[PDB]
């Protein structure tokens, strides 16, 4: 009542979707389980989080876990497709402050993170980040260190934010410690993964409805994002090729049953159209990068992809794909929203039954997020576990009030503890009925453990 | 070759032949292995390497063998275990003229006497100056039995996941006399032989041994790591239902997300030695119970009592006490059905009647059952692990430890693993064997990943 | 042009652009349309046409419109209809009645709007139908109409078994192509599309993780076998009952643990019979057999709190949905998605833990929650169609004497090679290359080098 | 004193006992009739020529048969495929057999004519078992008069299904027929799980070869070409499949697989241009599955990759042109049933050649050459459906016929459904599936009695 302190699409769709928190609330036991151990700890009582992470159903429910844990927070998207409406609506209803929308421009995408920033036209009195990416937290390293010497932290939530992260320390430009939410197993190797598993294949059916049996694609990158990616695809019948850069990840994608190619004649990549496998790319259905990488599906990668091929990219940032050379020079056809067919005869104009074109998801961004619903709950569940953990753990430190030489001592990015990664995985497993077993004494002591764990030395790889 | 030569012990020498024809396949599989023979062959990196081996006498280390020799070694061999010499292997190395004692199907005595018979020579300690080994047996018998020869060894280069752990064991006692290169934990090694390398021969054991149909049929894989991981997929490709136990959450919760249902063999997870905590009902249901754990009694006597009649019981982790078989040996009478293939029939300790339907099927007496009723990996698999091993073997040797007065030697004592840059090179070579083309980064690219063209690509913390 | 009902004609532009790629995803069909535009087989065909109205359905009506005929047509699912491709199909000005989310009243209205043109019978000569409703009704309410038709083209399994009973009972009046049956419909269509679109539709319904839970599958014809693996390849542990056991045999030769919701499989109407401990570990039930009551009361009650329930079978009662809107409360998340409290019929705690979930309202889920099939594999069932359609319009039965009537009355499956001709069609689409028999070869095998390939027997 | 048999190794009896023992509880379907029919002995007077791999399921069988009242005399299908602890456990349980493993093709021919021939004049038989049509061949050939009191063929396989429907559409079968091969329970299991079984299983202990990440070229994509493909594939084999049939091509594509042709635009005509040497040369594995003739070719064979190793799983080794390989080529043997082929010559070869290709079981069936066939529980639908087809032919008593009712009942045709439903249900509930009973309102829904048949004869499943 009287409360105007959000930017939403549409504030009716708020009871849509309380609806959908209260089923991610069941498919989040690592989360609820979070909510029930420390609510009346009241861990987080006196923080003021700013976040910046697609405002969607899961981070919904990862933003009720920080408020009933004591936070305040002024909340943003991440990206400018992924926000779920609903989410957005059912948030900034209970009087939470969110600005987000599916389908923001670039300058409304800053805006709203200016919106969270500043309170009333000051800055707010934050001490606590949480971002997706790092676009929070190089806007306040950039236009706001004063706000920064009273924040004790960063929870970073994905691989390129982290290296943006380690590129401040190294440089020595970070202000505040951060923790790394990505490494964590039950991150990393639950969300990054097995997230895009569930959610690639997802996003291309909503947005096209191709069959994808029998036919081609190209995965670009074979990390954690390239192996849930191709897993996607080959495990609805594509023949999948892989390419990459890492000789390891590449053994990886040839020992998984995958055929490891490139783009380029003999890997060499020296900008020529002569360089590019035309013959392979040609017979390309669909290509899809997932590298973090820039330009990694180039402009004569795309001139010699197949005819009505799809394009789509599932890293972080849009410039995996040379989308700005395809605005340049072809000519856009809207088929619904967040679909393009990109006419190679031409900028100026288009014939409707053209049939050299490629189709463009997302325009290029997160296609996971920006033509489906991103990772399910019960996923998300394990990252967010983990996010939680961190903003507890360095709300708690209270590296802001800590003199000069002791901030020099903490100043740092780390990951959290096995035994906390290891204490989510469990509830992880409990939510599917699995039943962990206890190591005997004698068994535990075999293998040189604690009972409770931790069950791997920290060089284990899973 | 060499005129007179008779310092070796094997099954039967006339299969020297068929190996040598094997041995020349598998250097076709071998890309990584045959580039380090190509690449170093004129450098002889490894002359005045005398090293004492003790792994598997396959057709795959058979190959190791002979790069290392090509390298300027010379090496005097046993197999890590007593059922997974290929007499072929053996027979071709031996008629090479290297040292070898090593034959399928040995006794545990035997397996003791062939690993002293690499330690002496003419009765007498070899001057060894290196080890490779594989589980830890020839490492414990130098430090327990001969420490003196240990003064002269400049490394141990060890293969696999329990080796490594007695080698921490005893640096963190201080009982550890030479370093020690972990070469199960390059990437090329670890995620790849343990692995990969068990989904390939798992099944393929399980075949040779009891021609058993797999599809349709339920599995319950003891452990979910490396090994447990390649083992649930040799079984649930060929169409198993099959559930996994873990004590750890994490490793759980990668079996829920790849496809698998977690259960335990006790009821809640809870072993309180009595009988009533066993899942009666989940065991009673079991077709097959594979242990992959590195523990020990995952697979107990009231499990066994338990399993569903005619189960198939075996364990392709390193040791044997994995299964409770000391347990079926005192209660249970065993038909051989034919080698490393038991019934083990529950109906008493005497006698059993031939037609008897309460048995179990037990493979390799409860040994890796993957070498025991199988060739263990493949050749192409085999080549990341051993391209490393003689990698570790060459940083090691010139790296001279022994040499070294006592004070720097502290300094080096350790347990180290190979650097990224060379697991990288090694698995280079493995994807150009499948005819992979790797791309190489722009500039700008490699600028905005932050790495070297060159590599390496991921940050020592990176878990692939 | 008013002659139409849709939910919204503004919607037509999108429609068409959608159509013009299925068009690319559509060979075999668009192949029919160059192959025939020539002859015209279909001038003069009116086909009065009931079909999900989706878009792969306006490529095939617009290819018998391309052939020469004229149409009147409707969904033959309450939910199945995309609107923008019935606006699409109504722009082009060809009558169409048909929006996502009829009630059942309107849907009987929407089949009347065909059959029925300025408030009299329109001088329809050919039917083709996707379940029978329309067959059914013509030959109850219009079998004056009947005596003008050439012939029916039907779709699916449940529509054929409708018109084999009407064939055994005297009372089917015009011949009829069972185009089901052709293995590129039924081997393509039933299974493959099932596998694309069982799992999507749950994550559009949903957006639940299906890899680690349980799923339960009930049947294992062409659909089960569709539907169990597009769970399976998403990482769900799915059980499948039978009462087929050569079917049930296949399922555990496939990987899959065979299980009946009864105890010893005899259901005898008890609770005692359900397996509760079985059922209450089911996260995810899907009815795929085109019986009545796979899923019925008694299952239903002992399911895993917020099971999901869903029916990819052709009619919504496969599972006892009335008992569900007789006893519990049912609150809606969205459109074809409700949570059904187990907790008592008036009202319910928004709170509550103990709902299932079911998706379109025990209606065709794939359709009702997603878009169904994707055109490349609906190019295979709408290209025999297409064919089936030319064949009963150009034998012209309803124009036959009666004792050339009497020998013409049967249902029928179209021929091998025509079957053969379809799948060169899509393996095409694919890329794919099939090699040509030598002469030596195929007198080798008893075949000639045009196929057909393989015995009328033959099973794939 | 019984000496009418022979074998490799009598010795190895004792260790083929213990197999079949093990067999009979992965066979519950064939024991099940045993159990079943012992009292009743329905094979009382049958005297069964068998020719069928003389592998331990066979054994299975023949003592099935002979528990039923048959008496048999029995010899193998093919030169590789026997277990010699099986022909030795069925010898030395008084069971006239003469089959070994690695048998030239003279010896192949002996061991038929003694089961036709008993103390050299032709045995009273009046039943034939056969897997591929040479013994019906024979018989046909050579002994029509002994024909004239055989009362049917009861035939396993694809192929010998094909010769004799062309015996009956030339007027030359002499004696009605149950085709095995098309029950469910035989095709729809036999031909394609037995091969995801055994095609893996075999090129692993020829070659012990990593499959996963490498290429394979599957030729056909019938039920053989169906299983051999899922069981490369299911190891991470990155797998083409080639066909002439444009449905089973279909069913290709749908199922994930590239389609190819050896030939550029599947044109076969006779060239070395028209191959794609390309292709052909990324390949590390070809498997026949046709049942067809020259389908890996002399000019396929020169383009393969080098080191590419060459297998057949169709009945007939012609599938392959190992002639020309003979009659250009060096071979090497390995060990035996794997040779590496030289393509440098004939005259010998460097033992460091490079250019070679490794050849399985001579290009004879593969599963069986190589490894031990398909599994028990898998033939256990097979040989229930074989001890089936010879009590319904037996007991039809053909050849006791008048000649105007022979030639009413001169035929080839296959088991009812409802045979072949019992068969699947024992196949089930050996996995311990539970089968649901229809209720009645139920099967009056969807037309069926509660005890089925549950699918129209032309269902396709
Ligand atoms: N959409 C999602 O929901 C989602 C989820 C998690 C992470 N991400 C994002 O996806 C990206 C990748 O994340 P990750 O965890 O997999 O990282 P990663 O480091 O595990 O993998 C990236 C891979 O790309 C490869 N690569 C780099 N340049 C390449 C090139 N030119 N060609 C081919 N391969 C190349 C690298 O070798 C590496 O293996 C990041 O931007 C991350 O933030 C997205
Ligand atoms: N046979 C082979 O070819 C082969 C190859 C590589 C390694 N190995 C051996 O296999 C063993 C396992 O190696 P790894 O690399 O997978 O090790 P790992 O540490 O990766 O995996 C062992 C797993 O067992 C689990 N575990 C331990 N005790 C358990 C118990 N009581 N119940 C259930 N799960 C339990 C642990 O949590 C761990 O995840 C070692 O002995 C190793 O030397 C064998
Ligand atoms: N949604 C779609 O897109 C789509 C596509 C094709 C067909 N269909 C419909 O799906 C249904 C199934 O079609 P189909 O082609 O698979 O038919 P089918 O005859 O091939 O399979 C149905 C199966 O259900 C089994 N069954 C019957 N009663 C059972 C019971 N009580 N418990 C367990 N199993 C039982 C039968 O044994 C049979 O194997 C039909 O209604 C058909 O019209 C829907
Ligand atoms: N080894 C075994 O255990 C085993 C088991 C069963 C059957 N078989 C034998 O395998 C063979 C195949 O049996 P099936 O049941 O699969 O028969 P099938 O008729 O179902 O399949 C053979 C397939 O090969 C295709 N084909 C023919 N010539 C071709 C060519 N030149 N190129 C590509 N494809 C071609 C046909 O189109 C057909 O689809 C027969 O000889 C059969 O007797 C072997
Ligand atoms: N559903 C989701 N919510 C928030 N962040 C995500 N990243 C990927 N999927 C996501
Ligand atoms: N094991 C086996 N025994 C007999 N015939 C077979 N055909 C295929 N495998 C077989
Ligand atoms: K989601
Ligand atoms: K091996
Ligand atoms: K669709
Ligand atoms: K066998």
């Amino acid at each position: 009542a009287g409360f105007t302190d959000y930017k939403v699409a549409d504030i009716t769709l708020a009871a849509w979707g309380r609806r959908e928190l209260i089923i991610a609330e069941s498919e989040m036991p690592a989360l609820m389980g979070l909510r029930r151990k420390y609510a009346g700890q009241q861990p987080l009582k006196g923080a003021k989080i700013l976040g910046c992470i697609h405002m969607t159903i899961q981070t919904g429910v990862l933003i009720e876990t920080l408020v009933a844990l004591g936070a305040e927070v002024r909340w943003s998207s991440c990206n400018i497709f992924s926000t779920q409406d609903q989410a957005a609506a059912a948030i900034a209803a209970a009087g939470i402050p969110v600005f987000a929308w599916k389908g923001e421009t670039e300058e409304e995408y800053e805006w709203c993170i200016e919106q969270t920033i500043l309170k009333d036209g000051q800055p707010w009195d934050a001490n606590m980040v949480l971002d997706d990416g790092g676009d929070l937290t190089e806007i306040l390293h950039k236009k706001y260190p004063q706000m920064l010497e009273r924040i004790h932290g960063i929870t970073e939530e994905t691989t390129t934010g982290v290296h943006r992260l380690l590129d401040m320390l190294k440089n020595g430009t970070l202000k505040v410690p951060a923790i790394n939410v990505n490494d964590s197993v039950t991150k990393s190797k639950n969300d990054n993964k097995y997230g895009c598993r569930h959610s690639l294949n997802d996003a291309i059916k909503r947005g096209t409805d191709h069959l994808l049996s029998g036919k081609q694609a190209l995965v670009i990158g074979y990390g954690d994002v390239g192996k849930g990616s191709s897993q996607s695809l080959r495990q609805e019948g594509m023949i999948v090729k892989v390419a990459e850069v890492d000789p390891i990840c590449a053994m990886q994608a040839c020992m998984d049953g995958f055929e490891v190619v490139s783009p380029y004649k003999n890997g060499i990549n020296d900008g020529t159209e002569a360089s590019i496998d035309a013959a392979l790319l040609g017979k390309i259905d669909l290509i899809v990068t997932t590298t973090g990488n820039v330009n990694v599906c180039d402009a004569n990668m795309l001139k010699a992809l197949k005819k009505r091929a799809v394009v789509c990219n599932i890293g972080h940032f849009d410039n995996e794909i040379d989308t700005a050379f395809m605005r340049k020079n072809w000519a856009w056809e809207e088929v619904k929203p967040q679909v393009h067919k990109i006419h190679r005869t031409g900028k100026d104009g288009f014939d409707a039954h053209n049939d050299d074109y490629l189709i463009l998801l997302a325009e290029g961004r997160l296609v996971n997020l920006g033509n489906a619903t991103g990772h399910p709950s019960r996923i998300m569940d394990g990252s967010f576990a983990n996010q939680v953990l961190a903003q507890i753990h360095l709300f708690e430190q209270k590296y802001a009030d800590l003199p000069a030489a002791e901030k020099a001592k903490r100043l740092s990015v780390e990951v959290l503890p096995k035994k906390l990664d290891e204490e989510v995985a469990l509830e992880m497993v409990k939510g599917f009925g699995g039943v962990v077993t206890q190591l005997t004494p004698k068994q535990a002591e075999y293998i040189g453990v604690s009972v409770e764990g931790p069950f791997k030395p920290d060089t284990y790889r899973y």
